[PDB]
């Protein structure tokens, strides 16, 4: 058996399941960096406003092209002018690129190791591919980076803690920003005011001798190749979502929803048009442009527009998630972690909604890290994961008929040490409460697929509600965990309900 439960064909997906969007318009909780009156299918969006406006403060991104981005001369010079000068040089050897990046990053001249960049260019690529890199790709990237003040003309607010706020921008604006991140031009983000933000500059991508660095680089250059050659025409929305009230889980009278569970397939392919879970670090993107190459990092590499979330998304608190709609997949891959390789360029065939966003919605929810395995059965811990997932799944002011299924898997398992069987149930309950069906990918674990199916069907047949199940979870803690383990969760739940 390759899958179990409800056929995946019967689950809701976008755009089919969706109601029409309201007119796109800027407001106090929605930043829109393009001319909405001029947004048309197949046309590159026009930036709004027309001319660059700069803000340099603690509420907005600090743009490398700011008049306030200054450097020591002791007189004070325009660092943006320095950046233009440094990057407009001919590169024919990797050291030239390292030298260029360090011209406006002088304090990091010893700290920043560029070994992986040098090794990629010199010891991985063949002569012809190296030539395409320095004659065509890098110069095109520089040019898109340097167009920044003409492309990203509107200040970008930080999505700070507790904010419920969205930023909608064009793929083209994202590409200019990421190109700057590659050349490490973002001021004040190196080493401080941004200790609660992820890194954005790509300096850590260039360090060390991990065998996975070449595969990261190929993945990113495939993106850069494509977006600098032919500007993408769509939009991407980033939404920071906070909930103020969470359910009384013990009393929740909601029934369980449907489940499709399978040990084959992937969220990104088989989960088309569904709410796709990213097993996030609380610093979104995790190790994407350093070391780290599991689920989050892979998705951020194949859909690089996700990476720009790190420019403006503060670390997630327990009640928060980040929702990103409209990122495009640019690469295919195989393997995972130390076996991960870039395979080929991907032509994303996703339809676009009425805001010209690809019909791909990804939610970043960060699981807890458990030092000790039994820590996660503590009720405070279970409740936290339930509320985290619920926040990720809930769409206030949307009726269930218009909500796609959630496509997820073994959230928080592996390095963070979650129990897959407990996490499955927790996601099932959260999705039930948010009135969404669940499509669960076990990634090769056939035994886990049958176990999740069997538990779900068992509880559905017995008409147990979210509350009934949560109460069993608390019983497990109180009877089997706190005085220690002895009996596993699912066996406990079967015997407990059978009586």
């Amino acid at each position: 058996k390759k899958w179990l439960g409800t056929p995946i064909e019967e689950m809701r997906r976008m755009p089919r399941c969706g109601i029409r969007l309201p007119l796109l318009r800027p407001s106090a909780n929605h930043t829109v960096t393009i001319r909405v009156d001029l947004l048309r299918a197949g046309e590159v969006p026009k930036p709004f406003p027309t001319h660059y406006k700069d803000l340099w403060d603690n509420k907005h991104v600090k743009m490398p092209c700011s008049e306030q981005n200054l450097y020591p001369v002791r007189t004070a010079g325009s660092r943006w002018e320095l950046i233009q000068t440094a990057l407009l040089n001919k590169f024919t050897r990797p050291q030239n690129l390292k030298d260029a990046i360090l011209k406006y990053n002088v304090a990091y001249s010893k700290k920043w190791d560029f070994t992986a960049l040098i090794d990629f260019w010199d010891k991985v690529l063949e002569e012809a591919e190296a030539q395409h890199l320095y004659q065509s790709i890098l110069p095109d990237m520089v040019k898109i980076a340097l167009c920044l003040p003409n492309i990203c003309t509107q200040p970008i607010p930080l999505l700070a803690a507790a904010m419920n706020h969205s930023i909608t921008m064009s793929q083209e604006q994202i590409a200019s920003l990421l190109a700057n991140a590659f050349f490490c031009t973002f001021p004040r983000r190196n080493a401080s005011e941004y200790s609660s933000y992820p890194d954005i500059n790509f300096n850590r991508l260039f360090e060390g001798r991990s065998s996975r660095k070449p595969e990261k680089l190929k993945t990113l250059f495939c993106y850069f190749r494509r977006v600098t050659a032919a500007a993408p025409t769509g939009l991407v929305t980033f939404t920071r979502q906070s909930l103020e009230d969470f359910p009384e889980w013990e009393r929740c009278e909601k029934p369980l929803t449907r489940l499709h569970v399978t040990y084959e397939g992937t969220i990104e392919e088989n989960g088309q048009g569904m709410l796709q879970v990213d097993f996030a670090n609380r610093f979104v993107g995790g190790g994407v442009t350093s070391a780290g190459l599991v689920q989050e990092e892979i998705r951020f590499l194949i859909n690089p527009e996700l990476i720009i979330s790190r420019l403006f998304t503060e670390v997630l608190d327990h009640n928060e998630c980040l929702i990103i709609t409209g990122t495009e997949q640019y690469s295919e891959y195989t393997g995972y972690a130390e076996t991960y390789r870039w395979s080929r360029s991907h032509e994303d065939g996703s339809e676009r909604d009425d805001w010209q966003r690809r019909c791909t919605e990804i939610v970043a929810i960060d699981a807890l890290h458990f030092r000790r395995y039994l820590d996660q059965f503590v009720p405070e811990k279970m409740r936290r994961e339930l509320n985290k997932a619920y926040c990720g799944f809930l769409r206030p002011g949307v009726s269930s008929e218009n909500l796609s299924a959630v496509a997820t898997g073994n959230w928080g398992c592996g390095a963070f040490g979650g129990d897959a069987r407990l996490k499955a149930l927790i996601q099932i309950l959260a999705a039930a409460a948010a009135e969404r069906d669940v499509v669960y990918f076990t990634f090769g674990d056939s035994e886990l697929m049958r176990d999740i199916y069997s538990m779900h069907i068992f509880l559905t047949e017995r008409k147990l509600t979210v509350g009934d199940v949560y109460k069993l979870l608390l019983r497990y803690y109180n009877e089997e965990c706190r005085n220690c383990p002895d009996i596993k969760l699912y066996p406990f739940i079967y015997h407990a309900v059978e009586s």
